[PDB]
């Protein structure tokens, strides 16, 4: 085996001006433990203070992007004031501070539950593996620790279609996804990372400071 | 059956589901300040009902609305004032919802009801249902008038499109520019909008609330209010 | 009769229609410091014009504009607008009050997404050619297009443009909802005069408010 079932964790790969951070926990569906949810935040942080690093892409190991979040785990872990993140990390959410200053472009596949929809809007370029199942199971259950909806799903998808899942926590596929405009893109299984990767390469090929004043000034827009 | 006098609304609990009938057939459903005013009080107590986990808003008769009675209407403002403890249909008066609404609309769908429909979270529609902001032709309009929500949900230029000329249009234009969730067989609107408040009803209801309350930042916030932030950026 | 000079535009007076047209075609209409002004100055004369209840805005010979003339502008910005002036790019004050309608062709690099999302119908022929060249000439953003793209097109579709500079034709442009109408070439400015000749019957003082409750919001 190579599917990781122990505690989550995230992998880091610089390629270039690329800088690769892969979700490592598919033995459980990449359900996010306060052990992921701590490294994910702390490579964010990394590929936010590499000078190199012109583009991050996101992507998880095995079949699964993920299954939501690992709430057996984390809730005896959260302090009666919340979730906090390790000094250093970079909200993988984009809801606390510090914002993150350069691009990230995602890719996803198989099973999305719940914090992994926000988790996925949060990027500025998604791919999907076509059959990619999209869901806010939550809603049924309860208010979450983090990762809650926000208001980038109805920015994108317009408000009725946004309600329509955020409010009942049905299923949706990635061509869904896709017609709503959450993705750039649906491609064949297997060939999300790589799509994601020339996605990634186009933005590391402008110049730097342009890109990051282009972002600036779009983060300014929707704030 | 069918209401010719002042405007009124119907009210029904049924389970966890509060459903709200425009009830003046006769006039088409042009609101009065009688209609305005029960319309509001029902919103307001739709959020104060406790049990109720979703509102169903739809229109007896034929018609959703005709829009204002600018002949009633008028010559009573300046400004509208909704009742104490009534809540703004039209959701640009404080305090806003705080539960969903889900919208059933047929037949004709002018000015205000565009409006009203678009401060809903689901709508459907019956195919051959139209629609048009036909105040343009006139002059201002006194409440329903245009809103951020139709370019939010349109696009800016496809939103001008019919905002600046008040042409027509029809359930299917509507759909394709996001303003229906649904576009269905002319009688089965009603029947299709309870499906869906079913459904948001089964949720959480605190969590579906604090899905709301995300939502709702910065919904109605204009492009100036962007634009602003970011010149200032460079 | 193509202008290679420094840039200008025409102003026709045609009914109640208000038409303005970038004249550089031979510097495919590149804006220096000149048009700019000149745009700016249109655009206010527009405003005070009560006879005008729509302006149409549209290129002449085969290209909308290849963007900025950034090498005659670098000094410029030691941008001022001349007095009575109005943004184009309707980022700075005073902002336009009546309707705008734009009609493009060809290319229309840059500054010229910038003008058409500031619109409030756009039709283009097709086959018109679309990019972000910001980022990739190594300029930041004119600031409109920032917000007003993703706002069409939503944040992905925007950003996979905004962030590469490539280029998208009038069909992904109109999917984006960016245009209004896509056309047949030679129809863009013929079909426009009928969307702004439709806006001129609405009446000019709900016109006005209609626009400035979307503006502002809420």
């Amino acid at each position: 085996s190579e599917a990781n079932s122990g505690p989550g964790r995230v992998t880091r790969e610089q390629r270039g001006h690329l800088f690769l951070i892969g979700l490592d926990r598919a033995g459980k569906r990449n359900a996010f433990d306060s052990a992921m949810l701590a490294d994910l935040a702390l490579a964010m942080g990394e590929y936010e203070r590499s000078e190199e690093s012109r583009c991050a892409v996101l992507f998880a190991h095995g079949e699964h992007f993920t299954a939501g979040l690992d709430l057996m785990e984390l809730a005896p872990k959260l302090a009666a004031s919340g979730f906090r993140y390790p000094d250093g990390g970079v909200d993988p959410w984009g809801v606390v501070q510090p914002r993150r200053s350069k691009p990230l472009v995602v890719a996803v596949q198989g099973t999305c539950w719940t914090a992994g929809i926000e988790l996925m809007l949060n990027a500025d370029i998604a791919v999907a593996a076509r059959g990619t199942r999209f869901a806010h199971l939550e809603v049924l259950r309860g208010i979450p620790p983090l990762g809650g909806s926000t208001v980038r799903f109805p920015r994108a998808a317009g408000w009725t279609d946004a309600m329509r899942y955020i409010l009942t926590g049905d299923e949706f596929d990635a061509d869904e996804a896709l017609r709503m405009r959450l993705l750039t893109e649906v491609v064949e299984p297997g060939e999300e990372l790589a799509r994601a990767l020339e996605y990634a390469e186009r933005i590391a090929r402008a110049a730097p400071l342009a890109v990051r004043a282009a972002l600036q000034s779009a983060f300014q827009g929707r704030d």
